[PDB]
């Protein structure tokens, strides 16, 4: 009368990495920086306007890991947790003729949702040091553009930046931005210090703000899919009923007349599996659907700025001309994640689930920035 | 006054597998199975004596896994611990003239190295059913020998033996040996009885002994080794003193006279990384160093029988003749194991470790089986 | 001198250790971009002193 | 040794081994070395005597 | 600082990397004593113990165009053996002062 057969299906499994880099930004000129939009008949300008703030690829791996010793080997595998804290102290000013100041610094928390304007603009100088005078349109670039920094390769003139835990500066500033040229109906910018935080850091602030974010769908590998059967030619296919209820389409719109928002349309595709991601925009989760369902998705941006110091003395009328400083924040991260051997039918390789898998996709593989013009979202 | 700057090395793994066989043995005819060894001179004929015994893959993976879907991306992993429990019962008998009787059960433990005899011969039958009548060197044929038992591929016509809970005989059944033809100066047999124990298992004597072994060095896969330096043309070799005393070098010996011991050599060979282990003997520590050491090694190997019911009545003086029984075995084992992403220089991949790293091997690849001959190890 | 030494037969393997003391380095970019690497100079008062038993 | 192709693999983590300070101004003491020698030998030693069979 | 290696075909050329770090003779014995009236008359002497304590302070920064800055100190216990690299590397300048 005794029980006596035994088995089971999965094996699941964790681990982290620690990183610790060293970067810099610089009292960038609060100013502004037009560009000519042109159609068949130029006009609306935008005009951009400099903030000290940088970027940290805080939504982006390499900034977590071992480049390929690294991004290595998790077949399936996803990121579920990772934080970072950045605790730097005071800026590097220097005279190449002002003196001493009172240097704020700050950083603010991927406002980049909240706040209309991208962090785009790693630019070009001037005369008179810290002095955006061109900024690039660091978008739609969406593998090369965080790709530079990759080197922390075959140049080993480029002393891996890490490993022998060496500064560095950040190449992209945020900014916001406004189209504002056919006549003068354009409303001003947005409320910008709102979201931020100054200090009259003496001497080393310490610590600053400990960024956190549990990515909804940090899905980073290609995943496993299933096997069916019952119905058969070589490659079978069935079709069966459901309640919906308008199962998800990758569905999403919008649109605006003259700065004010009027718009939005829907657009519908279909589901099938994802058979990909070296390092690219871990936040995975506004193009991926795992098994049927209903989500609309969000992100977060950590960044860092020393505010600026102005220079400005017995000279009165329409002034600004600005103080260098290099400050050193210190950040360092911590990449959580999922591991996995789910495997399924015996004889089959590497790695298998059911039918109930890995997350489907748009047909058509549609992938989004992150670089220009959030609203609530990649664009 | 604070300190800032923190990382570090490695990341390692734990994970199992759970199966659970049905397996049989017969009671097979204790008897001898001559085999005539013939040099210039053919002479000195070994004589085998079969055993009921049966032998379980316990050494070998393959009896823990998926086939592949296991056996399968564990770089440099290694098996620490694996256990069984066999649990099997009462005997199936039939008359194709005896009734009933007293069927006494057993197995015994590894006794393969305290046993001279081997586990070879599957052999043939005769007219009077559990018959060994031919057995054949299941010996020296080494990873084909254990191999039909992979059934467990292309022709689906042997029905998956596992996942589906099937049955199975086993064909590799133990006995003892002698060479003794010449003359007459040639001593008898090991004390058998004395390694094994007898049961009269009323019905279902539920469960027997439970195997367990802590494999010493139970890698299976390829092991990632480091990278030197400091010294260079495309692959530089430096050569430093030290205080031995004699680095191992994978020595071994022994030789007879008569039956009766007397010799021992001793060889000596060189270190260098293994690269290689689908499925073989998981006790790989006989031709296995890591770096350098000093270590003679050992090995077991569970075995099942039903031992046999003996059909001899009103019939007298120079006979054997045998009932037959099939018995239900049930084995289930647990693999434990290490697995690994121990990465070392960011840039290269997969896997690496240090200059104290992976096991190193005797250069040309010696490999040793178990199935003839033990002594103290694989012969 | 342990690795080159056997006092009266034996069986040894053997090792070694080595301090050091550095100010890293005060890094001298601003305003300069991309290929960068360019210094300041720190003189530094290490204060050593030791023991030799025997 | 990276020169041949481009199949030459990265530095070691150096910054592993290592430890960052921000002294703000007499750092004081560090690192309190200490080592016990093995075969500490700094001299030749003295031999013995054998007799017996000359 | 990369270096030309060349056999009868110059290739694998190999990149030192500096590192600020220094070395201490700790592993010599002229670091702890008197030359001779030291490395003196101790026949069949050995060393059994010894240790060290370094004790620095703040950097003397001069600019022969920075001003202030955090500088950060350091040092590292004999990673020699489990750092490939080799302490040798005492070398040349340039116009740009450390260099």
């Amino acid at each position: 009368i005794p029980i006596p057969r035994p088995i089971t299906t999965p094996h699941n499994n964790f681990i982290i990495f620690n990183k610790v880099h060293r970067f810099l930004t610089y009292g960038l000129a609060n100013v502004v920086i037009p560009i000519t939009r042109t159609v068949n008949d130029v006009t609306y300008v935008d005009n951009f306007v400099i903030t000290s703030l940088g970027r940290l690829p805080v939504d982006r791996p390499f900034l977590y890991m071992n480049p390929n010793e690294f991004a290595q080997l998790p077949p399936g595998s996803c990121i579920e947790e990772c934080n970072v804290r950045v605790t730097a102290f005071t800026p590097r000013i220097a005279f190449q003729a002002t003196l001493n100041q009172n240097q704020f610094i700050l950083h603010a928390t991927g406002l980049n949702i909240k706040t209309q304007g991208v962090d785009v603009r790693p630019k070009e100088f001037q005369a008179n040091e810290p002095m955006v005078v061109s900024s690039i349109d660091e978008l739609g670039a969406d593998e090369n553009l965080f790709e530079d920094y990759v080197k922390e390769k075959s140049v080993p003139n480029h002393v891996p930046r890490h490993q022998f835990g060496i500064p560095y500066p950040l190449k992209n500033y945020f900014a916001l931005v406004l189209q504002q040229n056919g006549t003068a109906d354009n409303p001003g910018y947005e409320c910008l210090q709102s979201h931020v935080n100054e200090i009259r850091c003496n001497g080393p602030p310490g610590e600053i703000v400990e960024y956190n974010y549990k990515p909804q769908l940090g899905l980073i590998k290609k995943a496993i899919p299933a096997v069916y059967t019952g119905v058969p030619s070589a490659v079978g296919g069935n079709s069966t009923l459901s309640c919906p209820a308008g199962a998800g389409n990758s569905q999403y719109r919008t649109a605006d007349f003259t700065m004010t928002n009027n718009l939005r349309g829907d657009s519908e595709t279909f589901k099938d599996t994802v058979v990909s991601n070296w390092t690219i925009a871990t936040q995975i989760e506004k193009s991926q659907i795992l098994h049927a369902g209903a989500f609309p998705s969000y992100t977060p941006r950590a960044q860092p700025s020393l505010h600026i110091g102005v220079k400005p003395v017995h000279a009165l009328t329409t002034a600004n001309l600005d103080d260098n400083l290099n400050n050193a924040n210190f950040t360092d991260t911590q990449a959580y994640f999922i591991v996995e051997a789910a495997c399924k039918v015996r004889l089959q390789y590497p790695s298998i689930r059911p039918l109930f898998n890995g997350p489907n996709t748009i047909p058509d593989n549609q992938i989004y920035s992150s670089s220009t013009l959030q609203y609530t979202h990649a664009v």
